[PDB]
């Protein structure tokens, strides 16, 4: 009779009223030969959505636009708390992808906790109260399309099985609609963990390209399944220059460090908050996506600022007033990050939500040990190609939001940029 806010993003009647075992395959070597995947002809494929999508789509769009983004404040809350002095940065949507894939590949016990956890509710006992998790994938790539439609975001998934751990086709063929770029590859994830460790860095330079160095504190050495997302994104933002010499960015108050700063000028929005004073700075990337750029009053108080504007569902701090002249320069960005979501799990005390005692049976032909399951980030912003000037030469918080979705792509922290 009545329907939830998220009414979309479950089973529908037909497909839920619409059987052989499940195939299988054990993923080759990661030795083997793997050509370089083409970050161009991603965008494709996610310019292909986008192109085609329906009034009926749009809907989903932001039914799962608001959910990722809670969830990204939650874990970045998680973030911050677990850790410093190079920030932070984190893609609500891959974050969110990454749960939504587990939980294609779960069973009863932990399917339904990860449905609630996302947001959508489980009244126990029906289907058409479950997650339809394929929908939702393609409708996160609605988002993510509609991020790249100059803007690139090519986000590939490393499936890497322990030896004789086979993966469950229907399963891998669920991932599809969060990105074709899958590699299922097995290795010896027990004898010696630093040397796989580096194996699998070694193998995402291979078909990523991205130099993406990510310490590992710990690694678990009874595991059989690693699922680690590893994004890329690229903004050459337009109006933006490159400028000549390298600048000083005060890091902290006793020392510094000299770093290219890219530069421009237009007519940007830009407020300065009453209640909790902290400046941002509007910019807009394409005709959707915007680049917000908050700084606070001063140094000292951005552990503050970043704990009350990101930290919270509420963007009711970005406001729209009568746009000005200004001249903003900031650092040209190669943000790095990444973090074990096990870890944030176990901060957010959800430790036993994809623990050993985890049901993800619908993956492989055995129950998989999930040991770490990686995001990790290459955000860059380079060139594109009276009047106060806005310049970003201190700490400062960025987020980049799109409108259309209403999506919240990548927020984080530019403590240093090297």
């Amino acid at each position: 009779v009545y329907i939830h806010p998220f009414h979309l993003l479950y089973y529908s009647k037909s497909t839920c009223a619409q059987t052989l075992p499940e195939p299988t395959f054990e993923p080759v070597p990661i030795q083997a030969k793997t050509s370089p995947v083409d970050e161009k002809t991603l965008r494709d494929k996610l310019v292909l959505a986008t192109e085609k999508l329906e009034a009926e789509d749009r809907q989903r769009a932001a039914q799962v636009a608001m959910i990722a983004n809670f969830m990204g404040f939650r874990m970045y809350k998680m973030l911050s708390e677990a850790r410093v002095a190079s920030g932070a940065v984190l893609s609500p949507p891959a974050l969110f992808g990454t749960l939504v894939s587990f939980y294609l590949g779960s069973l009863d016990p932990t399917a339904s906790q990860l449905q609630v956890l996302l947001g959508v509710p489980v009244k126990e006992g029906d289907c058409t109260s479950r997650l339809d998790g394929h929908k939702v994938l393609t409708a996160l790539q609605a988002v993510q399309g509609l991020l790249v439609t100059p803007l690139l975001q090519s986000t590939v998934v490393g499936l890497f099985t322990a030896p004789g751990l086979r993966l469950k086709q229907p399963f891998v063929e669920s991932l599809g609609p969060f990105t074709p770029a899958i590699f299922p590859r097995s290795l010896d994830l027990s004898t010696d963990p630093v040397l796989a460790a580096q194996k699998i860095n070694r193998f995402v330079q291979a078909v990523t390209g991205w130099k993406m160095n990510l310490p590992l504190e710990g690694v678990s050495t009874d595991s059989t399944l690693f699922f680690n997302t590893y994004v890329h994104f690229q903004g050459k933002m337009r109006g933006f220059s490159q400028l000549t010499g390298l600048h000083e960015f005060w890091v902290d108050n006793s020392t510094s460090v000299s770093v290219p700063m890219l530069s421009g000028t237009g007519n940007f929005q830009h407020w300065s908050d009453a209640q909790n004073n902290f400046s941002v700075t509007r910019v807009p990337l394409g005709e959707s996506v915007t680049l917000l750029l908050i700084q606070p009053q001063c140094a000292s108080d951005l552990d503050r600022v970043e704990v009350l504007v990101f930290q919270h569902d509420f963007l009711t701090w970005i406001k729209n007033p009568p746009p000005r002249a200004i001249r903003l320069t900031l650092p040209q960005l190669e943000i790095r990050g990444s973090y074990n979501l096990q870890d944030l799990l176990a901060q957010a005390k959800l430790s036993t939500l994809l623990g050993a005692e985890a049901n993800l049976g619908k993956m492989g032909d055995t129950n998989p040990r999930v040991g770490e399951v990686l995001n990790s980030i290459l955000l860059e912003l380079q060139a594109g190609e009276e009047v106060l000037d806005v310049t970003l030469s201190s700490p400062f918080l960025f987020a980049i939001y799109e409108r259309d979705s209403g999506a919240l792509h990548f927020l984080g922290r530019v403590d240093n940029p090297q």
